[PDB]
């Protein structure tokens, strides 16, 4: 079973909580960090902490080295302009996992690559065109991949309720960071979701 996992993006939104359950479920967690004063001082931390940025490739070598699987939760923070570096960050991560013989990553892109492309919101299309750029990146690459696509990102609490809906859009259309991280570490323990879509909601 998986064990040792890199987690990108741990010190987000989504990122806090996921590595928060990450360490409470027993895993051995690595993370990728832009600055360790951005990870929690107290509470569940993780076992390694390497310092630097994805778009370095020596920074992601050294992370994924070791690994049994890999949590992908970059992104922009409030940014919207336009941006390649969550596809430029997944080719790295992609090489890096080639290299050391790590097959499994559960990444999150956004339920808008399900959307119709006539009905996404302008405002959102610049984020949304690097997701689809990192989705091709991670497609393409041969791994096992959970391509997880939620809609809006709430600040709910867990619950571990939430409907898993595959290939396709679900019937609601928020999810809490907490289900999504909770979601992202299920992927860890099972491959039935792996070469699929999978869009986790849930109404609070
Ligand atoms: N907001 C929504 O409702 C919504 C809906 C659907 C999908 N999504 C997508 O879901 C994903 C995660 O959402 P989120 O809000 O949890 O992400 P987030 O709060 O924006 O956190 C982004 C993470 O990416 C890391 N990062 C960015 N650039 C990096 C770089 N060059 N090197 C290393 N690390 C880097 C950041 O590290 P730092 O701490 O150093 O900044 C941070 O940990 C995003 O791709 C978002 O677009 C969001
Ligand atoms: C493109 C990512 C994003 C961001 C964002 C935030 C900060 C910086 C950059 C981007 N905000 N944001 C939302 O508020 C809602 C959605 C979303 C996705 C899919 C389906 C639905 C739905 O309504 O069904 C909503 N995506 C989203």
């Amino acid at each position: 079973a998986v064990k040792k996992i890199a987690i990108f993006g741990a010190t987000g939104q989504t990122g806090l909580t996921t590595l928060a359950q990450a360490v409470q479920a027993g895993y051995e967690v690595t993370v990728l960090v832009r600055d360790s004063s951005r990870l929690p001082s107290e509470g569940p931390r993780p076992a390694h902490v390497v310092v630097g940025d994805v778009l370095q490739a020596a920074d992601v070598d050294k992370t994924v080295a070791g690994q049994d699987a890999v949590i992908v939760l970059l992104g922009t923070r409030n940014d919207l302009s336009p941006t390649t570096v969550m596809s430029e960050g997944a080719r790295n991560i992609v090489a890096a996992m080639k290299a050391h013989g790590v097959d499994k990553v559960v990444a999150c892109t956004s339920a808008f690559l399900l959307w119709d492309p006539t009905k996404v919101p302008p405002r959102l299309q610049a984020v949304t065109d690097d997701h689809i750029r990192m989705h091709k990146v991670l497609r393409e690459s041969g791994l096992k991949y959970v391509a997880v696509m939620p809609p809006h990102i709430g600040d709910q609490p867990l619950t571990g309720a939430y409907t898993v809906t595959l290939d396709g859009r679900g019937p609601s259309r928020v999810i809490s960071k907490h289900d999504l991280g909770h979601f992202m570490l299920r992927c860890l323990t099972t491959d039935e979701y792996d070469g699929h879509s999978t869009y986790p909601s849930h109404q609070y």
